[PDB]
């Protein structure tokens, strides 16, 4: 599966572009998690952090979650909860992967995992945040 000659496999965080919205976070998943049918070549299935939702988005269409400060939006983070919600599930499972811990409403828990993120995932940088 992904075998196509495009970036990203299973597993993968990244942010993804879908027509109307600010660049999201998600994940490549398989197509088997999405009861649905197998991504066109060149595409991969991601699951949208805070919704849980899956879409079939083009490989061009996707960077790495690593890529932060580039496809964060401050302002959609501002004006929707629901961004700092996908926000917070998408860091936490960074965090976790990269083996990262941090010193409790919403925005206080978000905040270090934020400046972490916004900073480059330091210590391990991006690597870190692999599958
Ligand atoms: C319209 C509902 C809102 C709230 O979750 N969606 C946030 C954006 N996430 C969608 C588009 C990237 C993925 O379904």
């Amino acid at each position: 599966e992904y075998q196509d000659g495009k970036e990203f496999g299973i597993g993968d965080l990244v942010w993804g572009k879908i027509k109307g919205f600010s660049w999201w976070p998600a994940m490549v998943v398989s197509w088997k998690a999405t009861s649905k049918r197998q991504a066109m070549s060149g595409m991969r299935w991601v699951q949208w952090f805070g919704d849980g939702k899956f879409s079939e988005v083009s490989a061009d269409k996707l960077v790495a979650l690593g890529l932060f400060s580039q496809h964060f939006n401050l302002a959609t983070f501002n004006k929707l909860v629901s961004y700092r919600k996908a926000m917070y599930h998408a860091l936490e499972k960074a965090r976790v992967r990269a083996g990262k811990t941090f010193p409790d409403s919403l925005e206080d828990q978000l905040k270090p995992m934020l400046e972490w993120a916004h900073g480059g995932f330091k210590p391990t940088g991006i690597e870190g945040l692999k599958p």
